[PDB]
């Protein structure tokens, strides 16, 4: 038998096959409904006559009756598999309310009849895609960012630290920059564009002042993309000025912490006796830490903030936009993983909550 792995993220769900190296389906975590329903690139397409609507809000399921119409359309309509076939990996989100975890793990089987489950956490699955057991991810998607540190194969929960700014918050920082400047962004259509020129020409400043006065006494950073309607906008100092939204979250009016701060709080909730190798081993998660020069910028800020004497490493994966999917790939294709699932069997005895003493 092959093992399902099922990553549901607030923008995207990425579906596969354990064992396989990348997830087979990445598609929009979208649900339109008339007035039964379409999922996707299909419901996108059809905007006009549907409501779209995102079941996942920061991580975290809110919308049951839509979720369930996600995981249809994965198992049925992208994989084409019969669920009742496949022990089936599904992720959460760090600090994921009980009440949710025993939802999903009721839909799992009672639904869909999967023979097996286990839900674990995205961060942790992350940091196994990087070879290790032990460090602290930042895992940053399109609806939250979270630091996670990780001893010994378990995140610790006292020391997760979370900031409700991600990937979609960018986006719309900067449309609304774009529409300052007479350039108008403002529907769900429009943000797919700047969505692409967030990801083809933003990138992280190693020196954010520097980086400000470059792009204001030469045309050296400037940047061109061609809209649908040929309108061609040029971009400068706004290819920087978004993503640093991430450790100034003050762009946007949040008072929060950046992430290097949260990062490096994260790392003080820790064990003294761990901290040095959690410094040692910092893995970026999410396709919000896609950005080119993010690493170095954390780098540069992590050891600002540590001991001066502390080793500090950055890992970003040239595949993390997926290490959370590949993690678990890898971990549902292990036979030291096997005797983990929660079998069908088990919860006709006992019940959702089960999921509690299987899973962490
Ligand atoms: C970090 O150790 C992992 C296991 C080892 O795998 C690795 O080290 C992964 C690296 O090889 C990845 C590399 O650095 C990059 C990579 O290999 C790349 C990301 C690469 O890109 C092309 C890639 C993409 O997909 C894959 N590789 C892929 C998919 O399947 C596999 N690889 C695969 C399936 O089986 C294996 N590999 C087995 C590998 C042998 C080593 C494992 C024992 C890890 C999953 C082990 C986890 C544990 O032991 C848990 C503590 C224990 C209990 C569970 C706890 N929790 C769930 C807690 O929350 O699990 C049973
Ligand atoms: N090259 C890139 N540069 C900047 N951002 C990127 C890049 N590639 C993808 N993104 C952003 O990454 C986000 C999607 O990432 P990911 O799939 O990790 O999130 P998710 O799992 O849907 O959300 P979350 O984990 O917040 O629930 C989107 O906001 C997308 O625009
Ligand atoms: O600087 C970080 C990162 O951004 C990239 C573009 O992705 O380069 C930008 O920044 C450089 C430093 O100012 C500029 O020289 C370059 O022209 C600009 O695009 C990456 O190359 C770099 O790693
Ligand atoms: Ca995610």
């Amino acid at each position: 038998t092959t093992a399902l792995v099922c990553d549901n993220g607030s923008g995207l769900v990425k579906a596969g096959f354990a064992g396989d190296d990348a997830p087979r389906a990445v598609f929009p975590s979208i649900v339109g409904r008339p007035r039964d329903s379409y999922v996707g690139d299909e419901a996108q397409s059809k905007r006009g006559i549907l409501t779209l609507k995102y079941p996942i809000e920061h991580g975290i399921i809110t919308n049951w009756d839509d979720m369930e119409k996600i995981w249809h359309h994965t198992f049925y309509n992208e994989l084409r598999v019969a669920p009742e076939e496949h022990p089936t990996l599904l992720t959460e989100a760090p600090l994921n309310p009980k009440a949710n975890r025993e939802k999903m793990t009721q839909i799992m089987f009672e639904t869909f009849n999967v023979p097996a489950m286990y839900v674990a956490i995205q961060a942790v699955l992350s940091l196994y895609a990087s070879g290790r057991t032990t460090g602290i991810v930042l895992d940053s998607g399109d609806g939250v960012t979270h630091n996670v540190p990780i001893y010994e194969g378990y995140a610790l929960p006292h020391a997760i630290m979370r900031l409700d700014l991600a990937g979609r918050d960018l986006t719309d920082y900067l449309m609304k920059i774009l529409t300052e400047r007479g350039y108008s962004f403002v529907t769900t259509a429009e943000r797919e564009i700047v969505r692409d020129i967030k990801e083809k020409l933003c990138y992280v400043a190693l020196d954010f002042e520097n980086e400000m006065a470059t792009a204001a006494s030469s045309s050296s950073l400037e940047k061109s993309y061609e809209l649908p309607d040929g309108q061609v906008i040029t971009i400068g100092n706004e290819r920087f000025r978004c993503p640093e939204t991430l450790f100034q979250p003050s762009f946007i009016g949040m008072e929060s912490a950046g992430i290097h701060e949260t990062t490096y709080n994260s790392i003080m909730k820790c064990d003294i006796d761990i901290r040095k190798d959690l410094y040692a081993n910092n893995v970026m998660s999410g396709g919000t830490t896609m950005y080119p020069g993010i690493a170095d910028r954390m780098q540069k800020e992590i050891t600002a903030l540590a001991p001066s004497t502390m080793k500090i490493k950055i890992i970003a994966p040239p595949e993390r936009k997926y290490s959370v999917w590949i993690g678990g790939s890898i971990l549902a294709s292990l036979s030291t993983f096997q005797q983990m699932w929660i079998t069908k069997q088990e919860y006709d005895e006992a019940g959702p909550s089960i999921v509690h003493r299987k899973c962490f």
